């Protein structure tokens, strides 16, 4: 399929795995600004769903689901590749919901669905709206969608802005000076030093933050839903120029999105920003080795690209120059491997 | 090999990938306790190796064949499957040692080495020691081991008592009973609170606690790693009879572990009791789903039983009576998936 094609093996059975658990469900069932935002979003846009048919893209425990049939779906195809199908299927048992909600387990890649749907609705995001690489299945779900179908979420915004956080950036080399030591119980690490700073730096930093350390506004890159192509997430460049609104050191850029759900009634919003309320996404940043000194005035130039892997995230590389000066910072980052400093 | 038929390719990958971080291998070498209970009982008995030829089962970052060094070895050849085998002969060559240590990357159940040895170093200990299945690579290694060579460590005891927590019993239920809500946003919950009761209580608890909980003298087991085959770990019984101290409701049992390195000059030990200072290894716990009442004097009997799976680790049964009422609890966990309540 072009989920096996596009995944090792490896990776696969460890991502089902994970949630195939009730207690990583739960975990996101109880992030009230997600599962909140997510059932007004369906029940506000309520004709949206009314008598419709429905794909629900990897259901999990079905929650999302449960949204549809509320506002009124004749029939809901609930598809989920993890162990999770069968604690769905015993919910919509127990709801008295086994007429509109039909679970189908397995990868929606693999899958047969009866008929063709009006609406489908998921909740592909990962950190930095990419990880996990969901947004492919829920994109590849689009050869079930009627001609003018509608997706929830409809499109997806990931901002980013330099951010100064000295205390963080000297967090991450602290760790990584242990390697620099010549006699570690009489031996001597320092010649795996820069390896160590190299794997350090790799690491985008999962944590919340207060918006006072960001530097300029956000850029803002839109991927819709509608129109996108599963291909057009393998490769995913993010040209960026900030214009400098505060002097001092760049440590890093800062990583966030919103989606949005464009209802035939209204459009509703759910943002990971750092300006509203928490969410288990956090926000994301990731660090420059080093830092880069800019005036206010000045611009930040440069390329956030992403590319993706069989571990179902992205190999990130970051290039930022200050314009004025040629001051120049090129960063790997390794998505898989995140620091959760929260 | 004996490791692939063993192991799932999922989880040797994932497993070799973690061990790759130089950040993991890091943070057992800042493990004081550990790293300078290898270096001690290796350089105290000097005699085990000035001149010798040793083995180092998955030797890591290299830190104990380079103690081996240190003490004199003649020739050290470092076994290690993961990435940091190229970081391990970095360091071989920075500290000028390309003559005395030979890092052989690959499994030791695959690879070759030119001679047998006079003695083997590893540290294959996991939660509960057994966790991981490391110690069957290493008695494996065995085959390379000359007539009464010997091995580093020599063996190792596993400790269980019977523990009252009721703060830590109640925190299962508490967490499960969001499942048993009418109304989540509309969807009635209940029906899955049995199966998230039963996936809590499978996850062994690995943190530390006050002694004071422990409830009767613990019961060793013991593993001879001079005498004992790989075949022995695949199916570990541990009968127990305790003698009830203090009175109250038993919660479960608590493991730790203990491993010995038997010289030639003397013998010394490496600890994880929670009478000790705190290790990486921590302690671990099993709760049993229904707790048993015993009074000081009574019995309680019963059995683990340790069955090994192809996912590095253990299903483990414990059943468990008190003798005197004959209340009796049956359990069955996941060592795989365990709580990191610290
Ligand atoms: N917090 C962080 N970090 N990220 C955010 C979590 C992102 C959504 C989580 N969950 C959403 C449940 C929403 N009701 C994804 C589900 O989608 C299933 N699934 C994944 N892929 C496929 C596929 N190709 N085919 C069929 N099912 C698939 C998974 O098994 C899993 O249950
Ligand atoms: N903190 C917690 N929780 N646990 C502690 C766990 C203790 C082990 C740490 N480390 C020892 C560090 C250096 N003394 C094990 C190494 O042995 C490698 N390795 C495993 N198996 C094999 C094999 N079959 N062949 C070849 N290499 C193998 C691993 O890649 C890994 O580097």
């Amino acid at each position: 399929s072009v989920f096996s094609e596009r995944t090792e093996e490896s990776s696969a059975v460890q991502y089902f795995q994970f949630y195939g658990y009730l207690s990583q469900q739960q975990n996101m069932m109880q992030d009230y600004v997600r599962t909140g935002t997510y059932q007004r979003a369906i029940l506000q846009n309520h004709t949206d769903f009314k008598d419709k048919i429905v794909l629900d893209v990897g259901c999990g425990s079905g929650i999302l689901s449960f949204f549809a049939a509320q506002a009124g779906a004749r029939k809901i195809y609930a598809v989920e590749a993890s162990t999770m199908a069968q604690h769905a299927e015993v919910l919509v048992k127990s709801n008295n919901l086994t007429d509109r909600i039909v679970v189908i387990p397995g990868k929606v890649e693999e899958v047969s669905l009866p008929e063709q749907v009006d609406i489908i609705i998921s909740e592909p995001m990962g950190y930095m709206l990419f990880n996990e690489r969901m947004l492919e299945s829920y994109l590849h779900a689009k050869k079930y969608l009627k001609p003018s179908g509608n997706m929830f979420p409809t499109i997806g915004d990931v901002h980013l802005a330099p951010f100064t956080d000295e205390q963080l950036y000297m967090e991450q080399f602290t760790k990584a000076n242990f390697w620099y030591q010549p006699s570690f119980h009489g031996v001597d690490l320092s010649a795996l030093r820069g390896a160590a700073v190299d794997e350090y730096f790799r690491q985008p930093v999962v944590d919340t933050f207060d918006i006072r350390i960001l530097m300029a506004k956000s850029v803002k890159y839109t991927v819709n839903f509608l129109e996108a192509k599963e291909g057009d997430l393998h490769r995913i460049e993010i040209p960026f120029k900030f214009h400098m609104l505060h002097s001092g050191l760049v440590h890093g850029l800062a990583f966030w999105f919103d989606v949005a759900f464009i209802g035939s009634i209204m459009t509703v919003w759910l943002s990971t920003a750092p300006t509203e309320p928490l969410t288990h996404w956090y926000q994301v940043r990731c660090l420059f080795q080093s830092p880069l000194f800019a005036k206010a005035g000045d611009t930040l130039s440069g390329t956030c690209l992403l590319i993706a892997n069989k571990r179902q995230s992205y190999d990130i590389s970051i290039v930022a120059q200050v314009d004025q000066t040629g001051s120049k910072s090129s960063n790997l980052l390794d998505l898989k491997n995140p620091f959760f400093r929260y």
